[PDB]
């Protein structure tokens, strides 16, 4: 649970900085952190079009 | 369940309101001293760095 949850903050900081490519982790669990990568994917995407 | 599970389903439901735009909405969680607190202070920065745009 830490490390991913630790991944996924760094994920959402490239993000913030402006890099709209950086692939996001975890996108495949079948969890709350799936879910969350999913989230972030999609906001992601969102941005970028 | 409540200390970890709860929270991240929450900043989960936080990043899908600023993908729909809504970048007004307020972040929970920001004062945690753990991971997610970390996370958290993430999606905050990220919100107030789409405003800044």
């Amino acid at each position: 649970i830490t490390r991913p949850i630790i991944e996924l903050s760094n994920t959402v900081d490239k993000i913030a900085e402006g890099n709209l490519e950086a692939e996001v982790p975890h996108q495949n669990r079948a969890d709350e952190i799936g879910i969350l990568a999913k989230s972030i994917e999609r906001l992601r995407r969102s941005l970028k079009v």
